[PDB]
């Protein structure tokens, strides 16, 4: 019924970062979750704190994340064990695709206790994230 | 227009691998695909150099590929060379969640010249490479 | 009551490969499993593919199996799989000292998920196996 | 026309450790050597000096080791010298599947220098690697 | 005379995360402290910067800490950094044990610099932290 | 009600090794484990076989284990299976902070099979272990 | 016309950390950026979120950095990827020799997507690298 | 006097991969074979089974082979050990160079077992491997 | 229509090193290489800086060179990067397979910056590397 | 009063290597070091022998180096070991930033034993390195 | 005046293992070493407890040590501690060359803490490591 | 007869490197090698040409070696092969403990093909090693 979308460090930069913005982002996110009958909660932050209060609250409430946590993807095991909590379903967002990049971003601390993962879609991996979540109710 | 979903080996097993079957798996995506104004030839061969033909016929053709190779994701080269000459998109398809398993499952030879992958969303990755490919013209 | 012996690429060639062949060592375990009250069904493929669906027979049928899968052995997730699906005992055979060669050949994808390994003891490798699976019904 | 049975540490406290014990072992081997023609002198010591002695006397004497050296089997290079002196045959048994376990188990000091190895056939190992030397002289 | 007793991410959430909570824990110590004849300033933060500030007042100061430091544990070279100043005694703190769990775990940055270490003692940890530094004044 | 202390190789040498003696050692343990209304049973052995015998008795005898086994730690895969059989808690005890030292000290196959650990706290470690298996009865 | 000096976690500390404080390191760079012509905007914080938003300014304004990152600079991949950003020149800064310290100290995120880095000149690199940037408009 | 040349998986494709065809390569070949005296037998297939029974043919024939073994070289054992029955020399081509690609390309199963390897001489390394088997014999 | 022969230590001992002197080498590439039209100007040195000196030429005068430069082959940086600037191509020679035997040896520091790279063929190598330069312009 | 400014091999060929030659090189130390008050001994060799030679020369005299040791940088202990002589201050100095480049240039036997490192400031660094030194008297 | 020259594991079998025995070494050495007006204290022992006690006394005694320890060089810290307490010179002796053999035999606990090592000189090292030791007092 | 003795870079500078030079070292060698009946030709060079051009004539001579090579030790493969020419001993000498040191240092090229090694008996290991090749003679 809810969705949290969240997103981590320097993911307010699209298009700055051909660029879609976040605020678009926001957008769209809202847009293709009202079809689905669902509400998205889209926040981002660049402080790993405050994504920790947010996955604590999605933890607590027990409604589904999906997560872009940005560079804290391949260094964080604060973020992954706060993510370790949660009871409804993980899914791992990334809009480029990382295993065409630097190796050390072919490792992720989140991957393994989320319910899965979707790279290089760009933005529309956020969407297709919230229809997996719609069909599993 | 057209989209190639190629299953690798043991792919058939689906259900005797709760089990939802590759004919069930081939008739999902013929119907989701036609919804979305696709057609979708889906195959499966426990034979590399099938499915490395059809790659072939897929890269002639310019046809975008929906790509779950199985086990040989993680040893095969000649197959991801043959993907490598793919001008239409690739989508990388796991079932399970890969890297929730075995460490050795969590590099793919395919994954740095696909598009992008889906991961651990079980039977409807495949419905969501779709919808990403219908986008995407 | 029955039991299924698969030999992996380049096993056809024992002899040419002081020598016993093939031909000889079907001989061998028919004979061997006709006094233990068993049942051989022994091939050979170099192929993976056969390798496979003879595998996915063993499991269907939920019969034994005793495979020899040659330099498959270190590389094949796609027939490690295919293994992992039986019920019934899998013994891995190698005839060579696996351990005594290339330190490569000192691992093995098929070893984890079998009952147990055999190596080094040469063609008989093949008749304790058998002896095994007698005494363990 | 003897058979020399070593085991190595904290193999005295099979059962303890469904549990066949160690003297229940040494009836075993001891009846299914008879029926082969062998004698076995079955032995267990948690000292590696004790074994060592063992395989000494075994290596002067040039008769075939059977050898479950335990938890000394992936760190002892002492054993595995001892070893290497011996020109009768020499097996390396392990009751439980040691690839099955621990990464670090997967490495045997042994292995190389051995005849051949059984592993994860249970108690029955020892009694098939007696048949091993049977069959050979 | 005064400890300082610091715990970062992911600790406020104990029960939640059998549970004994945080505000039960600080309850623990401040009463197994004043038995002890110490006072004890027990703190937790998310945040890294936070954690900082509070060590960079021990440092100063010159008080004791008791440091679990959660996930940053693992990662965190600034806050090693910071516990490097530190001129009265560390103690680094695990509730659970850490190398029981995922290999990445077993290596702390704390560690090194710390006096010692506590791991899988569960919430007495703490305690026995505090009894270490009450006998070593 | 009684508690196995248990010491490896070279830690008969304290002092020797500003020291306090073993023999001190126990007199300490003795006295703090006699007003937590404990039994201290202390013994130390140079020989592997010994200190797996002392650790069979308390497999058998179902009586918590402290054990600081020096340098078998780091090595021992033996000792490390003769306390896997431990049914009551086993307390894994290093005076030096190992982690401080070379990185090879930075390994113990005993940590993962043991409750809990604790390092660089000096003589005291073995009163705290104490302390803790008087609390969890 | 502009320079941003940027100082991370750990670096408000120089002096009590013979001894330099930060406020006058300030005080140099600022008198030093003077002479050639420039204006030093200098800041320090312990917050990675707050490093990234000043990180942003200067990518948005492309005025170049001079970064002394800390302990992030071995372990964030957040702040190379706000780094990567930037369009005007970035200079790495470490007062220490990071290679004649630990060897995990000895990799840095930052380096490869920096202009250039400079290490163990202590306060002075920071005048140096003012003096690089002063020459190159 | 005859000469095997074996083309492995997606040789097939050269030009689709400026480019010469296969048809085109086995023209040259043949004809560059004519002028040495010798007799040129070229095939190619995408299927391993296949490679191994023409090689399986070269090694009871003892005529040499040409091998480029595409993507297998770098993963497979199963045709280096058909390769190491050979008698007649074996020689390894490479169209690009493979040490100027991904790192992975640098290890090949085949080099070692092989009388010599040309690699990134393009079409007419095939012609300098003949010119070599006419000059040695 | 000139090409360099650079060959590096311990390759004046051919022969001394069954055996093919240098000078023989040296009137071999010179006899070869004046049917295929071209001039060879053969050189060896010990000294990595005459080496050197000799690719820098080769490098201000776009002559393509081929090179064997030993062991500073497997070491050598300073080497690879005066081969760097030749506009003209590279060949690097062995005459031993250098992939049979040790395997510090299957690393080239000039393999990847050469145009490709022959092995195993013996002193014959040189003379095919000539013939690639011929067809080639 | 006087510094040694050393380039190891491949640096003659500043330019040919937008270029900047090592005579205008020479040209510019020497003019930015009598501004300084310094005299500048600037030299370059390709053979080690010599360098070593000169750093012999400053470290009985005791005056400063700058070096730049070119591709021995990544490879020489032999010059490293020559340089711990030292006792007035080393700088290394890199002209390209070498930790954007190949992954084998990021380590350096120099670094560990130099006062500091310059990287990728190009022809500047060694005025930069100059200007350390003066400051430093 | 007095030297301990201690043997470990299968150093007794000197012959058995051209064969001089030990009894003959000890005959030697005690030989050498009464013209060098020493005394030879020559013991050997399979026990690495035996070891450890014999260490014991040379440190308590404060008498040099030469140890050829045998395959617990490899393995064993307990021994290495126990040898770091030596305040006479301690060398280390193999008979072999270790670094002409399997590799995990390059690597030794105890050469780190020793004064030095002599290895493949066979049995004079032992009268060499004599002869060092008169020569330092 | 004749034994060479050849000194590595930074072999000259021994004292200046309490410190016997090498004019005492050559002194040393040359008198403790008459009384052995023996004569030393001991020379030392930075230049590896040089040192290559000494051991082809003890190559061609077959006059034993003893080499101490400096830094190349750790990283000259053409030094190696050089060695591994003569048909005479070659005995590796180091002053210092090696592997007391850098974990680099711990690596020889050297060792795997000489006779035996000397290590951190100082500048009596030379002594040493000639008395060994007088007694194998
Ligand atoms: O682009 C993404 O999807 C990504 O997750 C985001 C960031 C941060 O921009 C990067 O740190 C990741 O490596 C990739
Ligand atoms: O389940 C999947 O999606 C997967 O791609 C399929 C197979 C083969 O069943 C496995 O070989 C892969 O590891 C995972
Ligand atoms: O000899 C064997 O038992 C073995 O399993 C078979 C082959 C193929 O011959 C090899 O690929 C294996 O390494 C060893
Ligand atoms: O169970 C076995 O066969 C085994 O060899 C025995 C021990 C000791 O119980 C373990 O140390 C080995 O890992 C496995
Ligand atoms: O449970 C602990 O003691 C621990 O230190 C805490 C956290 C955070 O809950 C984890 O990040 C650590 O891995 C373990
Ligand atoms: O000091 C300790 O606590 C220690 O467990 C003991 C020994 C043996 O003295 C060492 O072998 C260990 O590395 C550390
Ligand atoms: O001293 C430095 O220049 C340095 O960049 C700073 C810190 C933080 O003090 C450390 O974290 C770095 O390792 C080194
Ligand atoms: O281009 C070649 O020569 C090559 O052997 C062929 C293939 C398959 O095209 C690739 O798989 C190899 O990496 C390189
Ligand atoms: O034999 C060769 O072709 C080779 O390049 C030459 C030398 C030097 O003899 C060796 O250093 C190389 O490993 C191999
Ligand atoms: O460009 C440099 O500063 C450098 O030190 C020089 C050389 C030699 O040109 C290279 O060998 C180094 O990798 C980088
Ligand atoms: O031969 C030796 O000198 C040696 O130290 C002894 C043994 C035991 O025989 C081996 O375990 C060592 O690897 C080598
Ligand atoms: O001191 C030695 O014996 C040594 O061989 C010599 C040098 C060069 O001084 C060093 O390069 C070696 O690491 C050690």
């Amino acid at each position: 019924l809810i969705v949290n979308v969240i997103n981590g460090p320097n993911l307010g930069r699209l298009g700055r970062r051909g660029g879609t913005t976040h605020d678009e982002l926001v957008a769209l996110i809202e847009r293709e979750a009202a079809e689905l009958g669902l509400k998205a909660v889209v926040r981002q932050s660049d402080s790993e704190a405050q994504l920790l209060d947010w996955i604590h609250q999605a933890a607590d409430a027990a409604e589904p994340v999906i997560l872009n946590a940005g560079g804290l993807t391949h260094t964080s095991v604060a973020l992954r064990d706060a993510c370790a909590e949660l009871s409804a379903p993980l899914i791992e967002v990334h809009i480029s695709n990382v295993h065409a990049r630097e190796e050390f971003r072919r490792h992720s601390y989140l991957s393994p206790i989320a319910t899965g993962v979707i790279v290089g879609l760009g933005i529309q991996g956020y969407l297709l994230a919230l229809r997996y979540l719609a069909e599993h109710v």
